[PDB]
């Protein structure tokens, strides 16, 4: 059995879904504590699924098997970054995360791991702290990372500490959402998406500076996506795209199923389909205006971004992308009010 990129376990939930933890209790620990290795998948899985559970009275009656809940989107990712080998270690150094080694470890060194630690292992303590899981009298220990001065926090403390900015928007989605019993008003999708990619892109931004250095352990096609992801990401946020199960298993659909290698030029890299091709592309031309404006179209996209009417415009837009539908992204841009950068140099 191996995860499927896409497909996880076969049907779109996360391989090993119903091996990671519905609740606290289902986890390791000791009468006092709780124990959660950030490095290892089903661990980092349950900080999902907890949170997804927990969560899952706010979403129940819209579709069924809580697919209409918002926090599939780290989740769906969680799987396809293993998946594709992207959590394992691009070093050499260690066999952490290959198959001949421990294929449940994450790397350090990681680049996707990297970046995508915080949302699962601070987001979990934020959702602790806003009273998800209940009380919770046991204290939350993390494995620790082998680095010195590492971009893993390993406490809430710690976490709390260095990332604060983190901890504090992904407590504001949680604690709208428990505000929902003290008022009984039902929830405001719009508003919850809002709050979780207020946090989603907080952490982006918080680790982009730190994670950068990683990048060069892969080769350079490779780096580029993961930068191209990255910033396209920013992008697709503001739109307040919605990141349940639907629209995240869309998204890993179009992904490339493996690491991109020199000799991989999108649209044409023979082994994947016309969606994941044309995504490439177009991550690659979020990349390129972003850059040409030097950082100033974004600026002027979440300016844009403050009408609901433009954002359902840019939702469009996006649904278009995913489909496989070619856009120039410049072209649409303008169309949504972006001055169109040329090269200068
Ligand atoms: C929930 O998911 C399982 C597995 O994907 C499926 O067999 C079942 O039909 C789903 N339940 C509903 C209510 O659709």
């Amino acid at each position: 059995h191996v995860a499927h990129p896409s497909l996880g376990r076969g049907d779109g939930f996360p391989f090993l879904w119903d091996n990671a933890a519905s609740t606290l209790d289902q986890l390791n620990g000791t009468d006092t504590t709780i124990i959660l290795n950030g490095f290892n998948y089903l661990d980092r899985l349950s900080m999902f699924k907890t949170v997804l559970e927990g969560t899952r009275k706010y979403f129940d009656s819209f579709a069924p098997n809580n697919t209409a809940n918002i926090y599939w989107g780290f989740t769906i990712y969680l799987n396809w970054i293993l998946a594709t080998g992207r959590s394992a270690d691009p070093t050499g150094h260690t066999t952490c995360g290959l198959a001949h080694g421990d294929p449940m470890c994450l790397a350090e060194e990681s680049w996707w791991n990297c970046i995508k630690y915080n949302p699962a292992a601070i987001a979990f303590f934020a959702a602790k702290k806003a009273g998800i899981f209940g009380d919770v009298t046991k204290t939350i220990v993390l494995a620790k990372p082998k680095e010195a001065n590492s971009p893993y926090c390993s406490s809430e403390e710690e976490c709390q500490a260095a990332y604060p900015d983190v901890m504090a928007t992904y407590l504001d989605y949680f604690e709208y959402l428990m505000s929902l019993e003290k008022t009984g008003e039902s929830i405001d999708m719009d508003k919850a998406q809002q709050l979780l990619w207020k946090a989603h892109v907080t952490s982006m931004e918080n680790s982009i500076a730190v994670c950068k250095p990683r990048l060069k352990n892969y080769n350079i096609i490779e780096r580029q996506l993961d930068r191209d992801y990255l910033i396209s990401l920013l992008y697709f946020a503001a739109t307040n795209f919605p990141t349940n199960f639907i629209e995240s298993i869309k998204f890993v659909a179009d992904m490339p199923h493996r690491q991109l290698r020199f000799g991989d030029i999108a649209p044409f890299i023979p082994d994947m389909d016309m969606k994941k091709n044309n995504l490439l592309v177009v991550l690659h031309g979020f990349y390129t205006v972003h850059s040409l404006s030097g950082g100033s179209s974004l600026t002027h996209w979440r300016n844009l971004m403050e009408s609901p009417v433009s954002r359902e415009m840019a939702r469009d837009m996006v649904n278009l992308i995913l489909a496989g539908t070619p856009v120039e992204v410049q072209v649409e841009l303008a169309k949504l009010g972006i001055p169109t950068p040329v090269d200068y140099k």
